[PDB]
């Protein structure tokens, strides 16, 4: 059990110190407000009363702050800390905001790689918990037993920006997801409908279906066929303005779900009626 | 096996008639456009050669068109063939759109009840199938064994508009869903990436974990208590400028995504940033 060191310890980073904690690391911890370590002292943690002490505790440091500009300012601190380290940075990004930080690390003697956490802080080391990771192969395998124990490992390739391109695009189908949340539970309220009676009886099954059609409609758009799929833009380009119309009626504002709605009037517009959703990808690329 | 007679024969009204028939039901068919019937008479169909023989021939008139207008034009065009019969009405619309129409059957001497389809046409007859449906519910009750050969009965209540705000409560939240999967789907694709590959290996597993997610989401609606669950608004305020940058850098529009950032936003700027997502419900809402 190899020491390690958690820089960051918001709700996140608290999550992976502690299941660090429960796999029997020594577990240094870092936070730029310090109180927030006590928590995770109680439960075992060496606190770190400075950033070159965290970084010289460990051989595998792990970065879960807030967005790339606060990783580049802890690493900053302490330029010379980091030679000779491995770098697994957690912290939210664009592709390019990986490069650069490891570039930085690079110029330093650190050895980085990126990751993207594809779980909340309860599924820190659960079954459904899994982290996507990208940079060079050879410094991933030489920490991949050690961050196992956080999740399931994803090592998408050698390019340092990709795990945060599978991230970010993970992301947006869940903000997506939860727009069309929102808006159905604001419709079933609305009418004084039990909202977790709804949502475990009504939408999750009929979320959990449409989710095994996505599998049809990504065949389609890797085909560049947009068929119908018995489901045709202009037969839903007519149940569109119902579902707009009704949540006007129910005091709902519209503003979640009008996106995908004006998109599919588009492609009938287009003269594209008779294709399938799948038309809709390529309608919002380059 | 009772005699049924459907009205609309395009992609929906062909599946319930098809489905019929593989039941052993007497199914009498029309559409306003007649060749499409001939896929349906090949299989064994009834073909009736007006409005009033289809309801003639049945005492389960089922009407699967395109919108409540289209509904209440064929009504119209045989004002006296639908005393005594039962119309189930599976056709999209409004509430309103069911009272509507209910009215006026009720008025011309038919029994009434609406249903919303939650299948795609070939869903149909499959255990994933399900319909709602509302109004009296003794005519509901008179014709439930045979709709059942459809999919899953959901008899949501007395009121002939309840089954139709439920069913674009369940759409709206599929639309999000499609929202986030067309967004995912055309950053991967931005790359290079498989899209196919790409859905059934990540996005479909982690919408799983996810939809469960939904569970806690609806419970802080109900309770109008917003935590954060480990994933403050704060804290996503952060990551979704990210994601918009990154999406720019590739080519992929935002207008997808943009709507659920900017409610977000204004929950921070609220001063409500310490709150979870199930805050933004109450947002859209009167
Ligand atoms: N929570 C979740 O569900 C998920 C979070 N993530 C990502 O994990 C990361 C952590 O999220 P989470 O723990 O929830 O966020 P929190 O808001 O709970 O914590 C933010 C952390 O970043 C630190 N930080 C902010 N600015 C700086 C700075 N300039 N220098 C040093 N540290 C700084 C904070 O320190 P201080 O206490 O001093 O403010 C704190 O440790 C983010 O990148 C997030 O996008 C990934 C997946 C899920
Ligand atoms: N397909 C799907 O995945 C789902 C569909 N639905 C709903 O089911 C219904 C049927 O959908 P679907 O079959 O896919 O749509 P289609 O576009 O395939 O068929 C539309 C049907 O409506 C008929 N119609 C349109 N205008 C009129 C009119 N004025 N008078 C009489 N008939 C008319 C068409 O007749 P004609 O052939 O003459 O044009 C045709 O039979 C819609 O209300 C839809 O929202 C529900 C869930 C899923
Ligand atoms: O638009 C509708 C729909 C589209 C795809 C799947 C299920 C339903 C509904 F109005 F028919
Ligand atoms: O915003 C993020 C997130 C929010 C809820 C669940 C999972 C992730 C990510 F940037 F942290």
């Amino acid at each position: 059990n190899s020491p390690v060191s958690v820089f960051g310890l918001g709700a996140m980073g608290t999550a992976l110190a502690t299941q660090f904690l429960r796999k029997g690391h020594k577990t240094t911890v870092w936070n730029r407000t310090p109180a927030k370590a006590q928590p995770l002292i109680a439960i075992g943690a060496s606190h770190a009363p400075t950033i070159d002490s965290a970084a010289a505790a460990s051989s595998l440091l792990i970065i879960c702050q807030l967005d790339k500009a606060s990783v580049m300012q802890t690493l900053q601190q302490a330029p010379t800390a980091w030679a000779a380290k491995t770098i697994v940075d957690l912290t939210n990004g664009t592709p390019a905001h990986a490069r650069e930080t490891a570039d930085w690390a690079l110029a330093h003697g650190a050895r980085y790689i990126h990751g993207g956490i594809m779980a909340v802080p309860f599924m820190i080391g659960q079954p459904d918990a899994m982290i996507l990771y990208s940079g060079p192969a050879e410094v991933f395998e030489g920490v991949k037993d050690t961050l196992s124990v956080l999740g399931t490992n994803t090592y998408v390739g050698e390019d340092v920006g990709l795990a945060s391109l599978h991230d970010l695009a993970l992301l947006s189908g869940m903000y997506g997801l939860f727009s069309g949340f929102t808006h159905a539970v604001a419709l079933v309220q609305s009418a004084n409908i039990p909202a977790a009676g709804f949502v475990a009886t009504q939408l999750i099954p009929w979320l959990t279906a449409m989710t095994q059609h996505l599998n049809l409609l990504a065949t389609q758009v890797d085909e560049k066929d947009y068929g119908d799929g018995g489901s045709s833009l202009d037969m839903q380009a007519k149940a569109a303005p119902n579902i707009l119309e009704a949540s006007q009626a129910q005091g709902v504002s519209v503003e979640l779900i009008q996106p995908i709605f004006k998109l599919i009037e588009r492609r009938v517009e287009e003269g594209k009626g008779s294709e399938g959703l799948a038309a809709l990808v390529g309608m919002i690329m380059k």
